């Protein structure tokens, strides 16, 4: 394999450093192609007001219903407005619109109070409990509270994005919120400063979607070299096995021969490599 | 190398299974070169009566203090009961029953004699354990659960202790009474984790005592005859480790390399979070 490097087995990490933010840094300048050896609490040296910070949350979804109209409709939540109300996915969901009534249990129904945007449907349950109907249903890890609230003073901006996990089965959602701020860095001429993998893979799948307010959906985007970035200015994240996928989305990233280049860097100062090693900001 | 094999990367995981016992676990019988897939809480199937699962516990040395007689450095070891520890003293020749040694106006020791396991015991003055403090994975498989329903089946438990750069062992008196009695039975001792195997395969080359302390140079690798150990619980290791090397030695090289090539084909999870093999 073209990603295949000789990585000592050694150098996977049990274990985290601690403070989370006295790892190691490698920071790679794309279009110098200047390498530097830092430590992670340092990545405020790279950083301007304005930039943004996203981070991906990971979720598991804390219901799954099916119901019944008389189809049969499954209900998954995935985010609470309020007591009883959830942003729900719903298949199949073209059956349910403002209005539609839902029977789970003689315990429980919910009425459609809306669509959003998004594809979702907002629910409201009858009763509005949640704990009834839960009854009938790394790379981010590096920054420290102390850390994010330096980068807060100097003026960086934060978002997030979700992947709600059923259980096999993930759903993304990049928020109003996001979406408002990635609109404005890119206006005001800012970097978009993905935190993770999982972050890359959901900007870039809705870079290629039409216009929305919010979004919410699967992503299959499969990078690999030569790739364009159209949301993602600057990336952190770990050290990534030989072969592994996420090494070539790295390696789309900041270039092949540039990234391979850095992992035999890597190793031979003897960073440490995966989910508790040490970490790569790409610029 | 003899012990390289290929391993996709997918197949090395991130976290744990929960409920812990719910891994996979891999069984490998030497004799009959027998290789089973089962779930880890099915190894009390394999456990009989009086049979020794010997886990090792790492404790982080409580306090590290330097005193003088002059220069003398103490790491705290074992409570024998409020003030008075075992300890490692360094340099130790110079320290013999009688010996005091002050650390502070506020803090004073006097030795009280060497146990058989060779450490200096410290009676502190005062008697006074906060004060002194001041001044100074294979396992996670078993749920409490698993642990509890060993115990009601007769299986017996025994610890080993790793004290930590720098690490010393420590086989307790009872732990050297059970590995004992145990082979006295004609029972197993089954090291769960090769902190475990190392500790024991150690000791078991050393004079005979009652109790052990020490520092382990040993670096098992094929071939290897285990004196105490007569079966392992251990993680699938990466390609080209020296853990490898030490399960290799334990179950036989070709053995060991098929069943994991077999694990790689059945995707078992490897590395610490990962699934576990029972080598029988």
């Amino acid at each position: 394999s073209e990603f295949d490097y000789e990585l000592p087995p050694e150098l996977i990490a049990q274990e985290p450093v601690e403070p989370r933010d006295a790892s190691r840094l490698m920071v790679l300048h794309r279009k110098t192609q200047r390498i530097e050896h830092r430590i992670f609490r340092e990545i405020i040296e790279y950083l301007e007001p304005g930039d943004l910070l996203v981070l991906n949350v990971s979720k598991v979804i804390p219901a799954r219903l099916y119901a019944r109209k008389g189809a049969s409709i499954e209900i998954l939540l995935i985010e609470r407005l309020e007591e009883g109300i959830w942003k729900c996915l719903v298949r199949p969901g073209q059956k349910v619109k403002k209005g539609t009534e839902l029977v789970i249990d003689e315990d429980l129904s919910a009425v459609c109070l809306g669509r959003g945007e998004d594809g979702t449907r907002i629910l409201k349950f009858q009763p509005q409990d949640d704990r009834l109907i839960f009854e009938k249903g790394t790379a981010g890890l590096h920054f420290t509270p102390e850390l994010i609230e330096k980068l807060k003073k100097k003026g960086v901006q934060f978002a997030e994005v979700v992947l709600h996990v059923g259980i096999h089965e993930e759903f993304y959602q990049v928020p109003k919120e996001t979406v408002r701020k990635l609109r404005e860095t890119r206006e005001r001429g800012n970097r978009i400063v993905a935190v993770g993998t999982t972050t890359v893979r959901t900007l870039e799948t809705i870079a290629r979607l039409p216009e929305q307010e919010e979004y919410v959906g699967k992503t299959d985007l499969f990078i690999y070299p030569p790739f364009e970035f159209k949301l993602v200015d600057a990336l952190v994240t770990n050290f990534h096995l030989p072969r592994s996928t996420l090494l070539m989305l790295v390696a789309a990233f900041a270039g092949k021969d540039f990234v391979m280049e850095a992992y035999r860097e890597a190793v031979k100062r003897r960073y440490r490599f995966f989910s508790f090693g040490d970490a790569m900001l790409i610029l």
